[PDB]
């Protein structure tokens, strides 16, 4: 299928998908229903970092009103990348990046002593947000990262 | 209780950890075993992210054959930062921050979405690592964040 | 409630805000007067960097004459982030900078002795600034950070 | 009076202040009764950030059962920055760079309203933590930054 | 005083006094005659550094014949910081970048030696610049740097 | 005259100079009185920025107490840098940045505008700072930048 | 297998690895003979981006003469990244990050056409170097990159 | 031959050259028939890093619809870089930055090793991506570098 | 005469004179003759980098037909600087880069032994490219590098 | 031929090497004398850039009384790369990376206008520098860069 080379062109429709998103007073779970796709990957669609299949692109154009350019640009795949920088400054994002920094070590340590030499994949990778309640009053997020594993075997 | 202000002591102290775990054949599953405590935390303590309760400090210490000086600065509140840099270049650590990286855009839109303003903690946090089958053969993990959502409340 | 993927879109009402409060010949303080927030929260979300609750928003807008596109843009959750670039070179932000290079250990050391292991919460949290005289002369500023403790607690 | 060219002397200096201050389980509150100066400041000079008069010197050095050579680096200009890389990786520092992020454009505005053209000086500057509590129970951080007005105006 | 929180208006205001001054002919001399401040304020105002006061702001608008947005915008406190990206590449900036490289060190050393602790500060500043000759043959430039001295005084 | 490759050998000459300067409870001034060269040299090289004459470098070597290394060390022309990072965290240093940061595009157009197209030369340069009283009750300091007008000429 | 948190454990032991190969004066393809591995993974393992087989470890220590803390040392998961800083200076190394300076968009467009949606694996990864004749007389280098394909599809 | 001194000129010409081909539904493969070139070449030339011979550049412009200007700008020596910022995010041409970062090292021993002191040339370099069948099920690209060895003897 | 503050003015004249340069198949030698000047002072004037004389500007606006606006901006004193960043991607560019990198410490080595104390200059400078024939065929490229020597004289 | 993956070995060769030139008071000059090789080779490799043939390193190892471990030291291919970051701070070095900032667009310009498309090889090249006398008095150098033009082909 056909892939982009630069970020511009979907970040320009971004800026659309959201305008409208805004001005019809649409949620995401509401742009993800009748997709049959889960609604972590049909929002990071809208926000430029994956590629919709045809059905769903014109499901989604359809409840935002959009143009035959946007189903096209939303089938394409992007140059991907949704922190500019690389480090965020924004709370909301960099908790997940602070998050990396103290478990980063651990994470690794982990990985290779339950599984092996190797990596979890981002690839073969599924995510996943549940609204949960905490048993000491509150709210809570509950974060999934499916992540196949690789293993590193000598050559 | 005691906090550190530079990370030097406690990366002598995890170089000396890892030396013995290395030589005694151990796992970080079985250097956590009778602490009361999850396998992420004791350890993200180990690799000198966080402080041990004394209890748990003297178990690890015991089964790694260390010294007092071991336990006590095992104790301390550390200088938090597991990846120099802040970017990694380990592949087993980068397949993070590369999540980090596509669904960062997605993470913020859903939390605001599902939760309102505000940030899921990376304080009041927990983290998981679970080794699940995968359907196609081979095997996959399922890391799961579990943090409190944090509202930001006008004054 | 609605959120922002960019800067861009509240960069731009920020220049429409200011150029309308230059032109009303209008202070911060008369802007956020009958809104019931605090004159740093109602400041900070003029500027992008915080979302206003629509009474207040319409209170501003009614004062400066802006559109209802405005009032909406005002309720939505921005991303944060007001300085370039991380680190400030206009003088009077850079102060403010130059303070956390010089305590930012001893802030820590005191956080961890007086409260321990933990966070002050920059969500959580009241920013005040106050004019007081100076005693040889002149006058002195006195901003306070109030902010919530946030322990680390073992899982 | 004399300074330091580097910080490689004062850090040094910290590293040992720091090592008998765990191993004699003191306190900053108790190493700095007796001297007549501030907790913060003190704090901040045991860490390398100021320069101590001789008998706060003296009065911290026989408190830790410091050498001669203590007592005369600790009374020296050192090179002041305590936060290597400008950017914090640890939660508790990095909350007040998260602070400067979100409300260093409200700093700025606000000052140049209530004062004018000019800074709030980071030397002629005053700094206090003090913990209070929060009304939904819990404790909080009062933080004072106390600064000096310094006009810029034509010459 | 009204204060700007970006920087994007005086870089095109700056760009626009630039353009009319190749136009017209006129120097920064001529620019700054019969305003009453000194050759380096004003040129440092028109490059969107300073602020002008009304009258200044209305002779050196007349003799470029700006817009009455310029006058304005000559007027407002703007958000300060002349080289992008802190370090100049061009040759005729970067000499003066170069001085501050080897002389940084002496400039400390001599100011706590002279002076004692503390700075020489940059707001409460005057810059002049005078073309002298070399005895040699040829020219000179002594570049004046005016600076009140501030204390670090324990608290 | 003979080069250092590398800075290292005139960094840890300059922190025996400092630990000797402390130890004679000597000041630049007594450093550099009676070798006939001004104070701002003598302790820029001194701080490794300059290559002293041996009959200077014998009689600060005399009065400090140097090895016969130290000796040729100061006689060397080194690797020059005072700035570890190229820009400063210490306030007493930083000042002289933000003075670049805010006349740096003011200096270039007055040196083109008086001189012409060229620079005002660093290393045919001169560096003075004198101490003044301030008429609003204080100290001042002057500093004075003395550079050659080397112009850029067609070729 | 026990894995390594930091790279400065491995560093010194292939600085030893090194030292001990150019002292005895013994090739790579020496090294690599009768582990049953290829040079480019064994080779990879003694600059230590490789975990080595025990069996492999000794045959490749008895011949450099290396001790049981070496052994143990060579069959640990280290943490990888062989270029410090990302970006070479090296001439040699600097070739293949310019070649993906040029390749990179096509390399990302090339392999969306011919595999489509996904990334050619770096775990799943085996590296050739092969030595061939040009004919245009001289010699040519052919690194052949044989990485899996891994496809982003839907969820 | 003309070159271009900045890269905008052919970004835009490669953001119409995508635009066509998405609209009309060709291939790099299609683009490239009948050329005489090489796969890797050719989508080189039209993402804006090598420039094409008038008869390629004439069957690529029909094929795709465009004027005498691109034709013309299709052939002009671009300013090659097709990463922005060096380092990549997107994760198909990251992992091929990974492989750079782990078998660096490697690659620069063994090529002095079987070569020499010297390079593998970027220049004198030819790239072609293969698709071949995974044994174990799936696909596989083998990416091949063919550069020549230019070796750096003394002058 | 005027100078430039930024260096966008500049850049929008030089893609208009690439333009204008391409369409008119004109060479850098053909845009260079009758003014008196080295082939690579005008061509690099053409790219921003130098100030024409009056003259020299009408004839190469004149031959490109450009407007007066480009011949009053041609004769501006520039921000200088060709390098986006500092350091080059594009390998024609990279391996002046390189020469930098390797023999940067010998040139200061032999300006120093040859000459003494100082610099080379790049301001009191000419550069020149030269083709010369490979006596082992092929072709080659001689920049002449000709800097004045300026010392460091002590003050 | 050995060669080195990091450059701290060469470094300590360089400072023994550097140490003996001066105790023997011998010039870089003097040390390729009878070597057959020229200034500029010589002096790269003593200053760890290059490999020199055993006849060559062992007249230098000679002349500067040094044992057989810098015989074999100075003839290892060397991690290449003296300017520590890249940009250079110290001024006779920084004056070429100046020239490069200038005058790179120019060079590429030139380049690809005599030559074509390609570059100037950094390995197969010449550097050269030579002392001549300033017509208006003082002095100069004449540094000349030999590099052959190697094309960039179609393939
Ligand atoms: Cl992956
Ligand atoms: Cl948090
Ligand atoms: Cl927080
Ligand atoms: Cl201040
Ligand atoms: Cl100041
Ligand atoms: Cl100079
Ligand atoms: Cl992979
Ligand atoms: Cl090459
Ligand atoms: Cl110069
Ligand atoms: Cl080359």
């Amino acid at each position: 299928t056909h892939s982009l080379h630069n970020a511009a062109p979907r970040e320009a429709l971004t800026d659309t998908i959201m305008a409208a998103k805004i001005r019809h007073n649409l949620t995401f779970e509401a742009l993800a229903q009748g997709t049959g796709l889960s609604l972590a990957f049909v929002t990071a669609a809208l926000l430029g970092q994956h590629a919709l299949p045809e059905p769903a692109a014109r499901t989604v154009a359809a409840k935002l009103g959009l143009d035959e350019e946007a189903v096209l640009l939303l089938q394409t795949i992007p140059l991907r990348g949704s922190i500019p920088g690389g480090v965020p400054t924004d709370p909301t994002i960099y908790r997940f990046y602070e998050m990396l920094q103290v478990y980063g070590s651990t994470l690794k340590a982990l990985v290779h002593e339950q599984f092996g030499d190797g990596i979890i994949s981002a690839i073969n990778f599924k995510l996943d947000i549940k609204k949960v309640a905490d048993p000491d009053g509150g709210e809570r997020a509950v974060i999934t990262l499916d992540g196949k594993y690789l293993p590193t075997k000598p050559f």
